[PDB]
């Protein structure tokens, strides 16, 4: 079991990790367990004066705030997402491009940027007059809510795993952090992609190939985009995790369709269990967002995601001949 988990994380630094065996083999963990792996492996607990006592009690209370009765929501997401997330930091076009807090920033923010996620959109949250929809104005309702989850945690006893950051470290990572989890709001997606696509119409490339990313607005774009593409990550992978990631997210969308037509409201997209396709639902989904996101990020990166691509292609063409 030891031995099996500590085979399953040779693959810690590479696409398709398979984080449901890791979840199998830590006891149904994965986020404190890829986690603890993940900031073993870039020296982030040496580098920011974590103890391990800290950072697994703020763990083990982070997943503990994801909810394991909701189908995709769940802390192994999450763990997929923060394996994800430090696989595309470490792609050569941006090598040294990212300060160490940067590289914090965006796996912790994808650690955290579904907690206590309730397994319904913003959109039924809203049109249900959510005390959360109301909170934030409709705005990013889920993601502000993450944020707001995952930041108080640390306040908990022995979680405070940024005490020893400096006082303007604390404040920018936590400006960068928001600036991340926000961007998982579907509803930014077609902006942050337009300044993707600037982002590479105007690319700076030293010698070597690796990306100039000089003013900190030009580096927070990238980031953002990145921890969306992580979170849209699932077609990108092996086909076998690509369908468990789809039952997943269908059952999710069928109970939330369940809880519409109950409260006898028009059901969603893709909700409606008795006339949903899963396989025209994925195409469509990968046609109109995930295609053109990823294809953006091959270019400013090329070639460095080209396999990923290749694979998002051909899941895509697998798909749609199983509609
Ligand atoms: N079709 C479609 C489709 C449409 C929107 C969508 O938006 C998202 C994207 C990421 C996250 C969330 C919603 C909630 O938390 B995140 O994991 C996902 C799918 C899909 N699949
Ligand atoms: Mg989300
Ligand atoms: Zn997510």
């Amino acid at each position: 079991n030891e031995d099996h988990l500590a085979k399953e994380l040779e693959d810690l630094n590479k696409w398709g990790l398979n984080i449901f065996n890791v979840a199998g083999y830590s006891h149904n963990r994965p986020l404190t367990c890829i986690m603890y792996a993940i900031f073993q492996e870039r020296d982030l607990l040496k580098t920011f004066r974590i103890s391990s006592d800290t950072f697994i009690t703020y763990m083990m209370t982070l997943e503990d705030h994801y909810h394991s009765d909701v189908a995709y929501h769940n802390s192994l997401h999450a763990a997929d997402v923060a394996q994800s997330t430090h696989v595309l930091l470490s792609t050569p076009a941006l090598d040294a491009v990212f300060t160490d807090l940067e590289i914090l920033a965006a796996i912790f923010a994808a650690a955290i940027h579904d907690v206590d996620h309730p397994g319904v959109s913003n959109q039924f949250l809203i049109n249900t007059n959510s005390e959360l929809a109301l909170m934030y104005n409709d705005e990013s309702v889920l993601e502000n809510h993450h944020l707001a989850v995952g930041f108080k945690l640390l306040q908990e006893e022995h979680c405070d795993i940024f005490m020893n950051l400096t006082k303007k470290q604390r404040q920018t990572l936590r400006k960068m952090v928001i600036d991340m989890v926000l961007a998982t709001d579907m509803s930014k997606h077609m902006s942050l992609l337009a300044d993707l696509k600037t982002m590479v119409e105007t690319k700076k490339v030293t010698s070597s190939g690796v990306l100039l990313l000089d003013n900190y607005t030009d580096r927070i774009q990238v980031l953002r985009n990145m921890v969306h593409c992580a979170d849209l990550s699932n077609p990108t992978k092996s086909l076998e995790l690509y369908r468990q990631w789809t039952d997943r997210i269908m059952e999710e969308f069928f109970q939330q369709g369940d809880k519409e037509r109950e409260r006898g409201m028009e059901i969603s997209p893709m909700c409606d269990k008795h006339t949903a396709s899963v396989e025209k639902s994925q195409v469509g989904f990968i046609d109109y967002i995930v295609h053109p996101l990823w294809e953006t990020w091959a270019d400013l990166v090329q070639p460095d995601a080209q396999d990923i691509l290749d694979t998002l292609e051909d899941n895509r063409n697998w798909y749609q001949s199983m509609i």
